[PDB]
């Protein structure tokens, strides 16, 4: 009786926190979706410091922390990713954690660029991936969070 | 007499791979640096594997055998460094590896975009950083990959 029990954790990475609305929509959905699991969300923003170093050091133990990362790998600012969340998958790569991408735009990079190169004559990757390769760890790359999610559910059971 | 003696090995991360000749010149470069001060440079390309995950795993293990990583953060495909050294930058962080960092364009990101935010209304981070605030540890930004190696003979020495 009375045993310590382990409440589940995923950090939230992605460049929802460059939002408008400094991500609370995704935020909001996110919560939302893993209070009925009994999850807690690691969000990027919570608890949030002044400085730079204070931020991402206090990311940094997030991803120490958590069972498994969610990483919006959606293109951001063009059809790469957002290098915060790759930094961030990088980290949990490292630290052995569970890492699950998802991406509105499963295309190969070369049909995003519609060539081998871009417009500056630079190599597109050739692989058959969607995104720089470093950022995929042969788990399934994923439609959206929620379906990344669902696969959390069937393979880290509480 | 005859004690092992520890080569010294710095693994350079940066877009320079996407460059027609493949990094060619930019690896010239750094070899040539590098062999006066009898330091290894760990080359993503080295040893070629033909399987992305073969190609991530082989470079996952640079960076863990690295005593630093010099990481080029200059702007790619944008004002935005490349994805793949970014996760590159954090796998090293979650190692504890010494970083060090560099671009050709050390104005704040706030400079670069030329406002609070993006042509599509995305924030543009005001932490008087030159990117992702995620990718800076406190360590100087260096202006080239020369001013970085300086400090690392300074800072790491054999």
């Amino acid at each position: 009786h009375h045993h310590h029990h382990h409440m589940r954790k995923i950090y939230i990475a992605g460049p929802a926190v460059f939002n408008p609305d400094m991500g609370a929509s995704y935020y909001n959905k996110v919560r939302e979706l893993l209070k009925k699991e009994n999850v807690m969300p690691l969000i990027p923003t919570d608890n949030e410091a002044t400085e730079a170093l204070d931020i991402r050091q206090k990311n940094i133990q997030m991803i120490k922390d958590c069972d498994a990362v969610i990483a919006d790998l959606s293109p951001f600012r063009g059809h790469e990713p957002d290098c915060g969340t790759a930094f961030e998958v990088g980290c949990a790569a490292a630290l052995n954690k569970m890492v699950l991408t998802f991406t509105s735009d499963r295309r190969n990079m070369r049909e995003k660029y519609g060539s081998g190169v871009d417009k500056d004559n630079l190599r597109v990757e050739g692989f058959g991936l969607p995104f720089n390769l470093m950022l995929y760890d042969g788990v399934e790359v994923f439609d959206s969070f929620e379906s990344a999610f669902k696969y959390f559910l069937a393979n880290f059971p509480s």
